[PDB]
């Protein structure tokens, strides 16, 4: 789950792309029943319940790919405060960097 499992490019670093493009991958994975949704159940380990609903602004108690993959972006921002672009070692690290880790890994 470090850097380098995320950076296709071999820049050092993860972009917003390669965050989405493993966020989908993850979602695939996730999602065995092929509904197209993620449930509390599904996401467990990775994203509580409490959180969960708050990712899901339609309260259908699921999140589809896009609702997955805005939730990939708002972590991703939240983990890069320097408004650079792109998601350091050191970034990744941190508890922000954590949660997007179990996001996309
Ligand atoms: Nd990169
Ligand atoms: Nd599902
Ligand atoms: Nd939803
Ligand atoms: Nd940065």
């Amino acid at each position: 789950v470090d850097i380098a499992a995320f950076d296709p490019d071999k820049d050092g670093t993860i972009d917003l792309k390669e965050a989405l493009a493993a966020g989908s991958a993850a979602f695939d994975k996730l999602d065995p029943d092929k509904d197209g949704t993620l449930d509390a159940k599904e996401l467990k380990g990775r994203v509580s319940e409490a959180d969960l609903k708050k990712l899901d602004p339609d309260n259908d108690g699921t999140l589809d790919k896009k609702e997955y993959l805005a939730a990939v972006e708002a972590q991703f921002k939240a983990a890069n405060p320097d408004n650079d672009g792109t998601i350091d070692a050191r970034e990744l690290a941190s508890p922000a960097g954590s949660a997007l880790v179990n996001l996309i890994r």
